[PDB]
């Protein structure tokens, strides 16, 4: 489980979303497994604008953060689930590392903030929805 709330804005993975989050619906993307819903409360929360290739992420299968080296933003094919038929999802970027499907929403951070959520995982693999390219959650 995991979202990130900055300013008036929930960011979610889209299989993972509630009921008020689609009452409360703002953007949401299937191909790249996001939801992004709207508070009432603030939140503060600092999006990284970079490039970064290098983060660390919360894994709760292990109660650690683990540092990591992961790919760009991507598209890359998923094996079918109880939530997608097989598909692309566009903006994945894939490290090395444990993953358990719990650990989705997982945040992962650089030196200037929130670079995305653990959203994909399996065979040594963990993938990452990117939400830096969205520019409009700071405003
Ligand atoms: N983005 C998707 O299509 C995911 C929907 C849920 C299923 N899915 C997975 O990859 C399952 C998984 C396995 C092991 N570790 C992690 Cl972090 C995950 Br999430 C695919
Ligand atoms: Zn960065």
């Amino acid at each position: 489980s995991g979202a990130i709330y900055v300013g008036n804005y929930r960011v979610v993975n889209r299989h993972l979303a509630t009921h008020n989050d689609w009452a409360n619906l703002v953007w949401e993307d299937s191909s790249r497994d996001l939801l992004v819903s709207s508070t009432t409360a603030q939140g503060c929360d600092t999006i990284a604008r970079c490039d970064c290739q290098t983060g660390v992420y919360y894994c709760s299968s292990r109660r650690k953060h683990y540092p990591v080296s992961f790919s760009k933003p991507s598209l890359i094919f998923v094996e079918a689930s109880e939530y997608y038929p097989a598909r692309y999802q566009s903006h994945l970027m894939l490290a090395v590392g444990h993953s358990e499907p719990g650990d989705c929403g997982g945040i992962l951070r650089c030196q200037h903030g929130v670079v995305g959520i653990v959203s994909t995982g399996g065979n040594g693999l963990v993938g990452f929805a990117d939400v830096r390219d969205l520019l409009w959650l700071d405003e």
